[PDB]
């Protein structure tokens, strides 16, 4: 089974949790709880750049979120049929990641910058990102983003939709095809299982969990 | 049928690694330089930019935005992305490390003036203590001339590009890393990369204050 080394939070690992779950792959987590737990990983030679996420998979120890994701996507045939399809996938999921990163640093930003950053994100979802993905879907009228077939792009997008919902349930309301995709993907047996109570899916980061991160990652 | 066309402003920015990679692959390309916010607006209105941003590259009859999408496609097309999934993961791991350090360096002139000095010091420490030791360790592990699969890949190209940037930053930083210095020399001597380093190539200079003002106007920040 793949083993995920991270702290007990969404952070940089949650999209890996989603992708693995969506692929039907059972994994294990080893939760880092302290600065010393992290330092033990570092000491033991487990972390190429002294950082997590790190995933032990197929007998090697992989750091770098995108390295982890690309490998899993390829392995479980969720990265398209060919390099042209991979190009569409990569374009879409990099837009999703840009938005995702913004949503992630929300509580980590200075408190005096939080309001402006939230307003900015909302505007980008409204005017930039949702129109772009709605456009792709309305272009080919198909149930999936690429190749008329489940890909990581669908998984990464729907994950994002859940985060946007948490922010403001109205943001999606003028994008019927995004709403429909959320529903379809969420009803896929693997994803439906991951969405159920008690799965490895992680909650939004609260103030205590942020406090933990500051201790573990020294910031 | 048509050479790739790179849409960006006349500056390194987010396009420089693509310029390096295409040149290293031996691929002639064209550039269409954005001069103003109006030029970027025209791209947006023409429907050429999926997220209303550049870098954008027209290659093989399609428009690609997102630096990583562009690079991934190029690397795969020209067999600079490893021979299998495991080699790809090594490559990805290395180049994402490189990306992290490169962004730190890129965003240095856009730090508020009072944060500028402490940030630099932190960059030097991470170069010395974190990044250069990792890559020196890889080179030492196998003793081969290339990072991955004993064959040229995008990892060698991305890393050597960064070595040149670090040299601009502080020529002393590479000093205790002999294998890194050796990689830089060998890669610089490959016919394609040699041509790219010569005067007059599409390789772009370090970004100066006035270029950065051009970016503030074009990209409205
Ligand atoms: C907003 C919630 C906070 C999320 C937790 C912080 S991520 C922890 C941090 N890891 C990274 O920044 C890895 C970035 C890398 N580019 C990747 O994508 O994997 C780390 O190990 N830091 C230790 C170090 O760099 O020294
Ligand atoms: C240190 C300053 C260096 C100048 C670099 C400017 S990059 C310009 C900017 N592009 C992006 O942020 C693209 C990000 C994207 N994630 C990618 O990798 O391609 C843009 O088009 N912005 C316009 C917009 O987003 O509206």
């Amino acid at each position: 089974k793949p083993k995920l080394h991270y702290f007990n939070a969404r952070g940089l690992m949650e999209s890996t949790r989603w992708l693995l779950a969506a692929a039907g792959v059972e994994f294990e987590e080893k939760f880092i709880k302290s600065a010393e737990d992290l330092d033990k990983l570092r000491n033991d030679g487990y972390l190429m750049f002294q950082q997590v996420p790190m995933v032990e998979i197929d007998g090697m120890k992989l750091v770098q979120t995108r390295a982890i994701l690309n490998y899993i996507a390829s392995k479980y045939n969720l990265y398209g049929k060919d390099i042209k399809e991979r190009a569409l996938i990569d374009m879409y999921i990099e837009g999703i990641a840009d938005l995702g990163e913004m949503i992630l640093l929300l509580p980590v930003c200075p408190p005096e910058e939080k309001d402006a950053k939230l307003a900015l994100i909302k505007e980008k979802i409204k005017n930039r990102y949702f129109p772009a993905f709605e456009k792709v879907l309305k272009s080919h009228g198909q149930d999936y983003l690429v190749g008329n077939k489940l890909s990581r792009a669908d998984i990464h997008l729907v994950e994002l939709l859940y985060y946007v919902e948490e922010l403001d349930s109205s943001l999606i309301s003028s994008f019927p095809l995004l709403k429909a995709l959320k529903t379809r993907i969420s009803n896929l047996p693997t994803v439906k299982k991951f969405l159920q109570p008690g799965s490895p899916r992680k909650p939004p980061m609260d103030e205590k969990s942020l406090e933990e991160a500051r201790k573990i990652f020294r910031f």
